[PDB]
């Protein structure tokens, strides 16, 4: 029940809205936007919050003088001691920025130099006091050593954001895992779920079934970001807990963001984040199809193992079997069939990654894309003309070939890497999509013809963000 360095952490805090208290998590992306805003989990009955984007790992914890040292294994935090937060899906660090939304902006750093990435941590009562091991559960205040101001949640204008105030605001550590027993299944972990080779996934993109539906299939998808699934627990705290026969849970697929669902109308499908509400989208692991505890604060009594485990997967509300009627369609039966249980590999970070970069960039291309048709036939939403530039130039260097003058042995490595990267975004439709945007961009000649349609403020940009766009379209090309 304390605190230790190499823990996966969300950083909490609370606000009042509509008469009622509302739990926010930190969150930032990234690839795109190095602005950290608010989740909100309070309503995960109704909609599954995006905890993927939320999870830190405590990197470091330095006593003044150490930090000061360094500047020229499972370690306990103490209060007073300085801290480095590492982003779990970016690798980026939280720290504090030089922008302005008297206060800066909160967001994530390409790499952990300076001061500006240490937080110090401080008691927010008389029951801790400096030097003291910091208990998990405690509220506790948190400054940025680069500017001496507090992580702060802000209410203006209308809405809820983070910055570095002189206000305080009381903060959560809530843990998310600790150690765990090697080789066993937890939650937030993204896996595959295989048949007998078959596995579970949704069809290509662009493929007439919309990607509503799911299927077992074999051959290539076993290597394809289409077949990778997030295991997401009912419960904010200890969600990366091990995993336990019959508890209740909610399959996510990582690329296109939707959840493993029951529904009136079509059966099994995979359903919008919005519309995942409980009793639809609850399903557990089973030992055995019999007819059938207290859930702990704490990593929990492991029980499903990677590989070895053999699980038959069940509808919670409707307890209806997962089944099928090489590529077969899945559904839910009653009875389902002798050989429905499945095992589970755990999937390695490159392609866990991969996947997720994907499902963001589709995202913002496709809201890209639906602000150019909104004006396309009429003449003179705001276009993400920012996050586009952004999300480009990463990408561009997310791709970007090896150096010449590294050695042999290790630029081939290097070469497999990003050539197995552009596969999984090649083969989740990334060409059609940048090629999209460069279409409708070159519907017009000039900078100015498009400020005919669009603002000329966003015409400003409409040169540059065509180069990087042709620039990613060459980079997602090369062979390697």
């Amino acid at each position: 029940q304390f605190l230790r360095t190499d823990d996966e952490v969300v950083l909490q805090c609370s606000a009042t809205v509509l008469k009622e208290q509302l739990k926010l998590c930190l969150a930032a992306e990234g690839f795109g936007n190095r602005l950290c805003f608010l989740e909100p989990t309070s309503n995960a009955q109704n909609v599954p919050p995006d905890l993927a984007i939320c999870c830190f790992t405590l990197e470091q914890s330095l006593s003044v003088r150490a930090l000061q040292e360094m500047l020229a294994g499972h370690r306990t935090l103490l209060y007073g001691h300085a801290i480095l937060l590492r982003h779990a899906h970016s690798r980026m660090y939280l720290s504090c920025l030089t922008t302005s939304r008297l206060a800066f902006d909160v967001g994530l750093q390409e790499d952990a130099t300076g001061e500006a990435c240490w937080w110090t941590m401080h008691p927010a009562s008389k029951q801790r006091s400096e030097g003291e091991k910091v208990r998990v559960g405690d509220d506790l205040i948190l400054v940025s050593v680069s500017s001496e101001r507090y992580l702060h949640l802000s209410t203006a204008s209308g809405e809820l954001q983070v910055d570095a105030s002189f206000m305080q605001t009381l903060w959560n550590m809530n843990p998310i895992c600790s150690c765990c027993e090697e080789g066993y299944v937890t939650g937030g972990h993204i896996l595959r779920l295989f048949h007998g080779d078959e596995c579970l996934t949704i069809s290509a993109a662009d493929s007439d079934d919309q990607r509503r539906l799911v299927y077992y299939e074999g051959g290539a998808v076993c290597t394809h970001a289409r077949s990778l699934w997030r295991l997401e627990p009912l419960r904010i705290s200890w969600s990366g807990s091990h995993l336990r026969w019959g508890q209740p849970l909610r399959i996510r697929h990582v690329t296109t963001g939707r959840y493993l669902a029951l529904t009136e109308d079509q059966g099994l499908v995979v359903v919008d984040a919005c519309k995942a509400h409980t009793k639809a989208t609850s399903f557990c692991f089973r030992v055995s199809k019999e007819k059938l505890k207290r859930d702990v604060e704490g990593m929990g009594p492991p029980e499903i193992k990677y590989g070895e485990s053999l699980c038959f997967v069940q509808h919670v509300a409707s307890g209806l079997w997962l089944t099928y009627a090489l590529k077969k369609k899945a559904i839910l039966h009653q009875e389902g069939h002798m050989d429905d249980a499945l095992f589970l590999t755990r999937c390695q970070q490159e392609e866990s990654q991969a996947a997720r970069m994907i499902h963001s960039t589709a995202g913002l291309y496709n809201q890209f894309i639906k602000g150019l048709d909104s004006f396309s036939g009429k003449p003179r939403p705001a276009l993400p003309i920012e996050a586009v530039i952004l999300s480009l130039q990463d990408l561009i260097g997310y791709f970007e070939p090896p150096s010449e003058e590294l050695q042999h042995e290790e630029k081939q490595s290097k070469l497999r890497s990003l050539r197995n990267r552009q596969s999984l975004f090649q083969e989740e439709g990334m060409l059609s999509l940048v090629l999209n945007c460069i279409d409708r961009l070159n519907v017009y000649t000039t900078a100015a013809h498009f400020a005919e349609y669009a603002g000329e403020e966003a015409a400003e940009s409409w040169k540059e963000i065509v180069n990087l766009l042709y620039e990613l379209l060459a980079s997602l090309i090369r062979g390697n």
